């Protein structure tokens, strides 16, 4: 694990990931990546991007992690890693609870992975995700 972590992000997407009047990424993305990276006990740098030049950007070794919204899907799953779910792909259905969205992440960079997915375990159990995703919603955004 490096000091380092840079997170890919398509800031514009509120309440999840978009950016404030002085600029700062602000949403439920950035928080529960802010919240594992502090878990990790690494530096985690935010970097604006269009969404469909995420993917490419990870491969290209631009940024080390994707944030936003990110659902998992059959054909990302064969260029991509992701981690644990972070919350439901679609909101709008339960049709869409079981579905998700991930952290973004190279397939070789399997240390950096299970970081994530023990962060994530992590601030689950001990009631942070709920807290945090009691700021945003009045549902169960995690889904199934």
């Amino acid at each position: 694990l490096p000091q380092t972590v840079r997170i890919g992000t398509d800031t514009t997407y509120a309440p999840f990931s978009s950016k404030d009047a002085k600029g700062e990424f602000i949403g439920f993305d950035i928080d529960l990546g802010n919240e594992m990276c502090k878990r990790m006990q690494v530096k985690c740098t935010w970097v604006a991007s269009d969404f469909d030049a995420l993917i490419p950007s990870l491969k290209a070794k631009k940024i080390d992690a994707i944030i936003s919204s990110l659902s998992i899907t059959d054909k990302r799953q064969q260029e991509i890693a992701f981690s644990d779910k972070l919350y439901a792909a679609d909101v709008k259905d339960k049709k869409y609870f079981g579905d998700g969205t991930g952290v973004g992440l190279r397939k070789d960079d399997t240390e950096l992975k299970a970081a994530f997915d023990k962060a994530l375990t992590e601030l689950r159990q001990d009631g942070t995700y709920d807290k945090m995703a009691k700021k945003y919603f009045d549902f169960n955004v995690y889904g199934d």
